[PDB]
């Protein structure tokens, strides 16, 4: 009766989240393994709140720490990288990848080709290896589900199983910080003001390369032409998303930011479960405004567009090249504007042929990184 | 292949836009019957146009102009109230009940009762004789399909078969003509100043309108009153809305063209293409939202109480309200009357819930004579 429960990275954002809903329904799910880099205290905490069967630390050197915060506990120790591979393939008929980069690659593929149920919030997998990781979905029958905001709101709107029913997939953006500043102001902004908030994830939302890398990330979720993809500026962020069907209805997912709702869908999948969730008042928003995204303010939204249109290691190099010249711009050894331009220069220099395996793409990601700090350093 | 299609009341705006795509795809579909009222020009026209089987002119009157018009045509004429009813039986596997009013009360429950599919445009039906409509439902396995904006909106983001889902469904409403004017100044307000005649554009006013959706509604949804919430929108471009239990709320967004909402209905469960235009948000810019004010439109209370009640509450109310327009629009009384007569019909009038139509269409009688009664007193 119990669902089998697996979490990928169960100490970050997501996987509280997560844990949280899972802990409230205790009852209806078994966890089997849970995953952690460094964080010893809440990992060995969670394993045994959830009386998880496995319990494993990424970083081999905290393999004695996991060992003895579980200690007179049932819940089995493991670490480094191939026991996250091997957690991974435990059995979990249900998987939250939610260890990002490319040390997640290989659990989130491994978890994949069990051909069970991941609720992928490793979006990252997608922009370096969708072709791959798609290919496995179909070779195993695995039920991909988005957790990622966006993707997610697009999920609960889209014709599974028709995708030949839309029209058009609406991608809705905040439009960042700078959204109403001009490209004159931009090449002055200083790292300080850009991360200012409620690292690099601050910084792909003010180039909006992360709605780039989202719009990548959709085309191979939802296997729709390029063209049916539009970016729709939304400042209030309470549309997360829509899909236009033929007869010119539109289906959106609205709601508030709680990180819950989107879980919890993924996680009740196709049933609907309860989430403390707050409940958006529409009375107290008042209002909701739309704009069209600045493709000449914004140009990482071409580079976006044109490397899933080239397609092959595009996006890869794109994404790789990217988190060189953001570790750039936030070491101030960059412009605010120049991100784009290393970026560009990358795309054009390095183009390697299309990865068969996570083995090729971890080789375009690390000669893509050394291309652009090359670049980089030139002007 | 084609499926055979049938649509009571196809020359109206709904019967209209509702050949429009039968006859854009006239190839998956067979039309089976149509029916008018006394345009028996467009009624023959669209009966040679897609071929149909018969052809069916309410007023037996114009019996001889339809035989007429279809001359050396192969589609059958027929005439009369019980020629409705029968068309409604001929068994269509699709049917667009448009007919309004009680005069389609028999042939729109006729053609539930044939268990097949039946896309819903007489709202009129669920508000007067709802629980009997979804009675037939149930026992004959009907797929109903609701037809109007706001419900079918809410139908695209409903989940069918788990209603215990549904932590609330949002009904937006454009406010009406007076949404930012004062009670002082709606109680000088003259017939003319309220249609853009129009019926309709009294009940959009009044917000009687909303009041009528909302039991229509509870009827086609069957959640508790209490999760169904009327939410102002004056750009109505966000159609109506579903929040789940795990704070997910889906919305029905689009342009005002109904070919979205028939195109959805005749599709059901597939999706297919029509001329709709597709919701610029650039050009948009802005959606506004704010809250009812009950104060303002109390005939959104008269609605609530009515179904809270329940039996025949909302057919006396609905009728009541036909008289009390009727005489505004006569200039007979005050716009802030409207609301004081259906308000008083209500409370001197309450039969025993309908076990037939024959029921419904003595109470709604009833009720029309007591409305006009007391709106002659003052
Ligand atoms: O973003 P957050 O650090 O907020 O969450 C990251 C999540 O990823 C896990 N994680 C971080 N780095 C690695 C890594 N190199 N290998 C495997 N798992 C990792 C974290 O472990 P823990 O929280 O230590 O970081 C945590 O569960
Ligand atoms: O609103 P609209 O008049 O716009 O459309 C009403 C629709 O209902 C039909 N209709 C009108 N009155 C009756 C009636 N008493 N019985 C059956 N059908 C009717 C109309 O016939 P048509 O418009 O001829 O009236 C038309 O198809």
């Amino acid at each position: 009766q119990p669902r089998t429960v697996t979490v990928l990275g169960a100490t970050g954002s997501i996987g509280h989240s997560t844990l949280d809903l899972i802990e409230r329904n205790l009852d209806r799910y078994q966890v089997i393994a849970l995953t952690a880099n460094r964080n010893v205290k809440d990992l060995a905490d969670a394993a045994k709140r959830t009386n998880a069967k496995r319990a494993v630390i990424a970083d081999p050197s905290l393999y004695n720490d996991l060992k003895e915060a579980l200690a007179g506990s049932s819940v089995e120790a493991a670490a480094g990288a191939d026991a996250l591979v091997e957690a991974a393939m435990m059995g979990a008929d249900w998987t939250m990848a939610a260890i990002i980069g490319c040390a997640g690659l290989k659990a989130t593929l491994a978890a994949i080709r069990k051909g069970k149920t991941v609720a992928l919030a490793n979006k990252e997998s997608l922009v370096s290896a969708g072709g791959l990781m798609i290919d496995a979905v179909r070779e195993h029958g695995t039920t991909l589900l988005p957790v990622d905001s966006e993707h997610n709101a697009i999920f609960q709107c889209f014709p599974h199983h028709n995708r030949d029913y839309v029209r058009r997939i609406i991608i809705t953006a905040s439009g960042g910080p700078f959204r109403t500043t001009s490209l004159a102001e931009m090449a002055t902004v200083t790292p300080e003001r850009a991360v200012q908030h409620p690292a690099k994830i601050s910084i792909d939302s003010a180039t909006m390369m992360n709605k780039g890398l989202e719009l990548i990330e959709a085309f191979h979720l939802f296997q729709i032409p390029l063209e049916k993809f539009e970016i729709l500026v939304h400042p209030q962020s309470v549309i997360h998303s829509m899909v236009e069907y033929l007869d010119g209805s539109i289906l959106a997912q609205i709601g508030s930011p709680d990180m819950r709702t989107p879980i919890g869908h993924t996680l009740a999948w196709p049933k609907r479960m309860e989430t403390p969730a707050e409940s958006l008042d529409f009375t107290k928003l008042r209002q909701m405004d739309f704009e069209a995204p600045d493709y000449e303010r914004f140009p990482a939204l071409t580079l976006a567009m044109e490397s899933i249109k080239s397609g092959g290691a595009r996006p890869a190099v794109m994404n790789a090249a990217n988190e060189i010249a953001v570790a750039a711009f936030l070491d101030k050894k960059i412009g605010f504007l120049d991100i784009a331009k290393i970026v560009e220069k990358t795309l054009d220099h390095y183009t390697p042929a299309t990865p068969s395996s996570l083995e090729d793409v971890f080789a375009i990601d690390n000669e893509a990184r050394i291309q652009a700090a090359a670049l980089m350093e030139s002007l």
